[PDB]
């Protein structure tokens, strides 16, 4: 089912669904609730005949890129953490309601001041997740189990800042400070 997507922020997210590609028309629409504000209504509606897909009246915030052929992949594109959240993506009567489910985490790293550095996530996240600032290639100065974590006068340098659950680092995003 799920599929995760991390990203920082102006990047661009795309999802791929690659089921049983047989000769199948459907009708799918995809529908998203965007974390902090959850101001309902995103969605696209699309058809799919003969490997082409079409959009029936989509929506515009996000804006959602749908894939003219097979492979069907989705792209929400030029990603802000005001846009992450996750959402499902229902296929229809191939034979019956065929779903999955998609989630989009956005990290943004700003030097504010030159007092501030600051790394903050945002979409859905485990809560044996942590994020690090550190150094380009040394060890972790902050390691704290929050959303939004904070570094005071950082020395000049490469910084990186990681989102990592366990020993994985799902991404990381440098600055120059």
């Amino acid at each position: 089912t799920s599929i995760t997507a991390y990203k920082s922020e102006g990047e661009s997210a795309e999802f791929s669904f690659p089921l049983n590609l047989g000769e199948e028309s459907l009708q799918g629409e995809l529908r998203w609730k965007a974390e902090k504000a959850p101001s309902s209504q995103s969605w696209i509606t699309f058809s799919l005949k003969n490997q082409k897909v079409s959009v029936q009246k989509s929506t515009s915030n996000p804006k959602f890129q749908l894939s003219e052929t097979l492979p069907l992949t989705l792209q929400i594109p030029q990603v802000s953490l005001q846009f992450a959240g996750s959402g499902n993506l229902t296929l229809t009567l191939d034979r019956g309601i065929l779903y999955q489910e998609v989630n989009l985490v956005v990290m943004k790293v700003t030097q504010p001041d030159s007092n501030t550095l600051t790394c903050e996530v945002m979409g859905p996240t485990s809560p044996k997740m942590r994020l690090i600032l550190k150094q380009e290639n040394q060890e972790a100065r902050v390691s704290r189990q929050e959303k939004v974590i904070q570094v005071q006068a950082p020395e000049a340098g490469v910084w990186q800042c990681l989102l990592s659950e366990g020993e994985e680092v799902k991404m990381d995003s440098k600055i120059q400070v």
